[PDB]
């Protein structure tokens, strides 16, 4: 009885399809309404361009007007701040994000920039005000970072209720681990948060009916650790050379999939699990902001 | 045979003495300067009146100027917002707080009222900005809620390092449980948070090398559940007054335990005073 596979590519495809239908219907119910997203970029990083173009493409297909503002490497902190204030003030923009890391020849305080974003438009959900609402239970209107938001969606796709179950989160970063704990707690699971200072991590992990790993340590969580019948969500994206792959490298998660798939009731593969869910989640957060503004 | 008693009344007395001397030196450095704290109350609850009096009394003794504003029960959210704005703008007020729960005959959104407070004067650390910094590990920039702070201080009095320990927090409120989890997590403990929907609460509590209970349910946490040699922190104030932990039984299993009363509560007021003296000092800096 091996684990059922949570196909993030298929699930995300469905989500994006539904968001398109939702966006079409919003526009028809309120003629003139245009759900709008804006992405602020500083510099010209190769990886950022690729990530941005993918977000813009997903946006246009769903019918969300996506605006890309690209500032030069010569940009200063005050200029970035000026744009954030203008985006906050632009009533035609429902949500926006600052693509990180910033690429400038000048010293720019990333944290101050991010925290200048109006909470009601913070689709990436990384502002302190937003992290604060999420951490304290205001799940009804706050924004949720794309990765942990995708993880909860995958857990819910199993059909197994979260309330009363013991969830274990390995990792406590701002991007994944911390907000992941928040989602699980407010969905009434009993949560245990582990990290690099956690003793007997194997014994801790073995207590999780729901396990979310986001450590960046390739295949560290062995299958032996997994509790029988657990839901395993793996956020790991670790590259390893493999001449037998089309591009000479394979992607492995933070969980030892091959042995974990025999223990778990549900598991996310890598690649193809949590990864494909992220852009859809941002799109979902953008539609949410648009609907809240509309009301 | 029983657990060592964590005397919050004696420990808070030492903190208050330290704070008083700091305030005295600060006034000697800048004669005329006076740290000021303001407490905004809505309604006239008997328990809130006594709690505020304790805070006012600890302040006066430390040398802090404390102002108490009491609004009638007919107060609207709109009116509370006016005073908050006034307190935010009053340069002489370094730190203020809104006493909870608000006692009004009208609906007042508590999160909106609390989030109207300027983060630099949020000594209670209840704003989403302060909660968000704590929730993500940014401890250089924020005010932590007074109860969690007092508890952390009590845990440290045992001398036992927090790092690596499995901590269990029973309760998840914005005032105690949620921020208590954050303090333990960022102090490197492995943390499990329990609430009313937790199944087999006894098995969860048994895993705690450090146990903090803040449920408001009289002696619900049984001593049987306590892990031998555990540090037990009881935030409960339940009506005789008893904690959320069955003390007599728990004391025979724990290594360190907080009594009720005289445990967490005096520590809560001392920490509030510490945050206040801090908000006055950051103002001068
Ligand atoms: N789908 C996506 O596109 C997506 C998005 C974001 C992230 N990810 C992936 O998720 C992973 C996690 O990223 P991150 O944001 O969380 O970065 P990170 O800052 O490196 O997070 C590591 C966290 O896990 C803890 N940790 C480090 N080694 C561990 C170990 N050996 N055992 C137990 N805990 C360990 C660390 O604790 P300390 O706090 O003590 O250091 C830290 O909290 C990355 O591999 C990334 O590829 C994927
Ligand atoms: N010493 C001080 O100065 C000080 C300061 C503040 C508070 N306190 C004391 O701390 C206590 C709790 O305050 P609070 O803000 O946390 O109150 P609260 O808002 O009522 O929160 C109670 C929490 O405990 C959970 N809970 C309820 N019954 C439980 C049960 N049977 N098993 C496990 N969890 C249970 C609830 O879960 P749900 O979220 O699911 O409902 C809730 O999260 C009070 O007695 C208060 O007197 C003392
Ligand atoms: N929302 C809300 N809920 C609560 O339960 C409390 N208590 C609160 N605010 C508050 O100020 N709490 C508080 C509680 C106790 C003390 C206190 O000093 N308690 C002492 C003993 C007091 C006594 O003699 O009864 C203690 O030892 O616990 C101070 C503040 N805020």
């Amino acid at each position: 009885a091996p684990a059922e596979i949570l196909n993030g590519k298929e699930i995300s495809a469905q989500i994006r399809a539904r968001l398109k239908n939702q966006v079409t219907q919003l526009k028809e119910q309120v003629p003139g309404f245009t759900p709008r997203l804006a992405i602020l970029q500083v510099g010209n990083r190769d990886d950022s361009n690729l990530y941005i173009n993918v977000k813009l493409k997903a946006a246009e297909e769903i019918g969300i007007k996506a605006t890309h503002i690209k500032l030069p490497r010569t940009t200063t902190e005050s200029e970035v701040m000026k744009y954030i204030t203008s985006l906050n003030e632009d009533s035609t923009v429902h949500g926006f994000l600052v693509q990180l890391p910033l690429d400038s020849e000048n010293s720019i305080n990333t944290e101050e920039v991010i925290n200048a974003i109006a909470p009601e438009k913070d689709v990436d959900g990384l502002t302190s005000i937003n992290a604060g609402r999420l951490a304290r239970g205001d799940l009804n209107d706050c924004f949720i970072p794309c990765t942990p938001k995708g993880c909860l969606e995958l857990i819910k796709e199993t059909g197994v209720p979260i309330a009363g179950r013991h969830a274990v989160v390995v990792g406590r970063s701002k991007i994944v681990g911390a907000p992941m704990h928040d989602l699980l707690l407010w969905n009434n699971a009993t949560v245990t948060t582990c990290h690099s200072k956690t003793a007997h991590l194997d014994e801790e992990v073995n207590k999780g009916d729901i396990l979310v790993v986001a450590t960046g340590q390739p295949e560290m969580v062995k299958g032996e650790w997994i509790k029988p019948g657990a839901i395993v969500i793996d956020c790991g994206i670790n590259y390893v050379p493999d001449d037998k792959k089309p591009n000479g490298r394979k992607v492995v998660g933070d969980v030892a999939y091959d042995e974990a798939k025999e223990r778990a009731s549900f598991i996310t593969p890598v690649p193809g699990g949590v990864g494909p869910m992220t852009v859809a989640m941002l799109m979902q957060s953008t539609v949410e902001s648009a609907k809240r503004f509309l009301e």
